[PDB]
């Protein structure tokens, strides 16, 4: 399994055509699950879930999926509510590839576009499986911004190879993981205008008119379906305290914590993730 | 396997004999496990674990003690702080039998007996699997005596049929589990006058001069082997604030919440958490 | 100052004529401010505010109002969102009284009326003192129904002056404040077939398609003014968990925890809450 | 009131001879206080407590005493776990002045030594106001080292202007309060060679086999006083969740907090602090 094997494209229809990038795996296993990656600089699905499509595709069939503004899917300098964007490609997705009812797996941004995603076609989302997810997360103790959020928000203003640095420290509990190389990698992927344009309009639409869809925290007790949150003990960017609400008012939720984890859980505890996902998606 | 064919004895030495009852499964698989039952009326090992003894003893040697004062162990009217009277026991046990270090799995009562024995005798103590667990608990929001905790004392002082089947209402979260066999078992074992003893000699011990040693939320920052925290979200004994401290302090904790799930995890989560139980204490 | 000569009655349309009793007081003062009592069988202005009317009525304008269905306020057998149809006659009676903007003081039920009329009429809410409120608390950790709440069922169901006295038990921490004289004048005003008609509209007006209107924490970022949440930290009723998405999301929010303090907070600590109000409001 | 009128010293024997310096005001007032300053780069008890001690000294006869290591106190090289050495030096100070039972005012590390010398000498101790106290907070959901511990601890290896401002913008809500003049003030006393020796002392104080002496949180179940807990809801230092341990252990515990306030409450929330602390100790 490699980014070429894997790699496939569509087009569908958002405000106009929009190109999303995914990665296919595990063919002909009965049971399909969707991955959508975390939004940091340079973030996509083949690099954010490398120690994980491998293991799942052995039990699911895989749609690893670039949101729109990350990795080769369409990166346009504006757009709405990027969780209700995101939902709207995904759905476009869905119908293209004539999917029925599918569970989602989601890490920080691609977790808020999960849960936006199983809100407004509810028909069309299984079992969520959120880790340090955005949107549905509020930190109740946590002053806002998060040492997590600020450090993305100063690489956003000086885009820097030190600035990415100092961001990807705050991801994992374990600093030795943050290497030359994942700098290196991460930094040329990042930097590029049309990335910078991306992580720019980003910032307009988290922050305008459109935030209310943003405040899932405050829609989730509709969920009907199985959610498992999963959090490291240590994340520094949507800390355990914004998994309070979501545990509270979601029906059939389920959480699961890891000491000595960060905020990249699919990394850190990458056996124990892939574990918890393949038992609670039903082993395939 | 039955109550019978599992059933064993052992005499060990606190302040004079003391006959343990325990029962045993799984001889000859690699890895043993001690399971330590809850403390409500008429508790004990068998009753406690039934739908999950068989399943552990298919992958782990099981033992599963009747704690002093419970089942067919030794019913005193006196002992110090009944944690670590209970942890004195298990050393007796544990030194008769020729345990080395052995994990153990511990609900209510019997998590604040596993924490006071891998606390006082850390290298006799492997991972520890805490349901509920009472000691390490420490309610932050929850007003202490909980509802759970009176209705215990109530049953204690007019200790009559009504009284346990209210007891027992909020040990779940689905009342249908509470069926009059089981009122009418627990009720017939709860009611004997040595049962009633122990039961009376426990509330001295909790609020006696030997309160500190209950106080297990202070020291578990000690614990050094991994520690997975179980917890229903709608326990109304130990309600899930109690896991905050133990969360934080434990180094090597993880958590893991069920929604639509009381104080009797392994009980109403039987399946999930035999299943999470298995795989964190290696598979066997 | 007595309940007679404080005594005032107007009539407000809310889907149809409303008949509004109130107590007014300290008509010299410049600043007004409302006063909205909790909601337990047989509660009303004059009791509810007993250890603060006089107090307050020395530096404000006090307007002390019964509620819809309680005191001598109209007790309809229909209505719908108790918190709204309550806020509804509170801005008809604004508009009778020629007030514009009026800071509220609201326990328990009342302090849900105070913040539905903050949202619903947000130019005529000034600052709100709000202690143990319903309608913005979500207790992310209190299992629901709280034991305060199953009291309050059990009374409605069964409405014994044993039921009342076991309710009014759990809503202070003091348990010698629950007098043979009060438990007789409240079951007594709680026990006419209009109170008990009134109570259990009120339950039913909790739990229609309308349910959004009740669930305020999805609502308080959106308030503008000061806000001081005052809670007991033994309240079994609303307990204290219940604070922390309106201390979060409220802008200008302040809390005050009392410990060795239940629901009643403006009696079990009048003069703390007195003083805590007097300054809040601007000392008038 | 200036320094210079109020300026004192003492000598007391701590493993030695060992000066304090203080400030004393309002000696006709008979209900003494005493006053101990936050612990960052170049904190005095005259700087910290500026906006307070013409106010207190109206009600109460004012001790407001430089730490160990702080202001002109003497500033050794070497001592034991930081707030036990505070606390015995304060204690020599209470035999010098013929003190008895004394209430006492603490920021931050002085909240810490405030706690310490409760708990060691239980008897000098009256009513605890605590703003954001170090040691009997314990962050249950905040990873540590929090984000405002880190620019402490990059001021230590790095001591510069820069390193000391950043340090400071985490300690308030409003930056504007970091004006110029007082970066330029503490930093001259921050960087002399006696301050940063003392900088770094306190800093391996922490981190010995005394360690439990800093983990006060295990014991303030112990104090019979009231204590006024205060805290910052933007407290990027010691976050509010620090606050639930103690709340929930102190029998006589209040808390209060304030929104739109940090680390540094007696300047950012001084009027309402004053007030608070007035009433609390009794009005004088
Ligand atoms: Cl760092
Ligand atoms: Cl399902
Ligand atoms: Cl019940
Ligand atoms: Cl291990
Ligand atoms: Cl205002
Ligand atoms: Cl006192």
């Amino acid at each position: 399994l490699t980014f070429e094997s894997t790699s496939r494209f569509a087009e569908v229809d958002v405000d106009g055509p929009l190109k999303l990038h995914y990665h296919e795996a595990g063919v002909g296993n009965d049971q399909t699950v969707v991955l959508l990656h975390g939004g940091g600089p340079g973030a996509a699905s083949w690099t954010n879930f490398s120690r994980n499509i491998a293991v799942l595709a052995r039990h699911f069939h895989v749609l690893a999926v670039d949101q729109p503004g990350y990795g080769h899917s369409d990166k346009r300098a504006e757009h709405g509510q990027f969780n209700r964007y995101a939902a709207m490609a995904l759905k476009g997705l869905f119908d293209q590839l004539g999917l029925g009812r599918v569970p989602l797996v989601g890490n920080s941004l691609g977790g808020g576009t999960a849960v936006r995603f199983a809100l407004d076609y509810p028909a069309r989302a299984g079992r969520l499986v959120l880790m340090g997810p955005g949107g549905l997360s509020i930190n109740l103790f946590a002053p806002d911004p998060t040492e997590g959020v600020k450090r993305l928000s100063k690489f956003s203003v000086a885009p820097t190879r030190e600035n990415l640095e100092a961001f990807l420290r705050v991801m994992v509990y374990d600093k030795n993981l943050i290497t030359p190389e994942l700098v290196d990698q991460r930094f040329a992927l990042a930097s590029t205008p049309e990335s910078l344009t991306a992580t720019r309009a980003m910032g307009k639409s988290f922050a305008g008119a459109d935030f209310e869809a943003g405040m899932m925290w405050r829609e989730v007790y509709r969920l009907r379906q199985p959610v498992l949150l999963i959090w490291g003990r240590e994340d520094r960017v949507n800390p355990l305290d914004g998994a309070l609400v979501a545990l509270k008012t979601i029906p059939r939720a389920q959480l699961h914590v890891f000491g000595q984890c960060g905020h990249w859980v699919q990394v850190e505890k990458f056996d124990e993730f892939n574990k918890l996902t393949i038992e609670f998606l039903g082993g395939g």
